[PDB]
């Protein structure tokens, strides 16, 4: 499990790359095909928030949710 512990004292050329490996299954198990573009999506967030996310499974879903809006039509 990913802390903000471990995040910041990770170089910052790799962070968001360490976001992504953790959120990327999370958020294909929810949406298979729209997977890499919600993940390129929320990237995009601040990374302590995205650690957030990463602990708090209502909080992913609710940023999944509002990127598939991005997404539609
Ligand atoms: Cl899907």
């Amino acid at each position: 499990p990913l802390t903000a512990s471990m995040l910041a004292s990770a170089p910052p050329q790799e962070q968001k790359q360490m976001l992504g490996e953790r959120l990327f299954p999370l958020i294909q198990a929810m949406h298979p095909t729209l997977a890499g573009k919600i993940t390129g999506m929320l990237l995009e967030i601040d990374n302590s928030e995205l650690l957030h996310m990463l602990e708090s499974p209502e909080s992913l879903r609710s940023k999944v949710d509002e990127a598939v809006a991005v997404l539609q039509a």
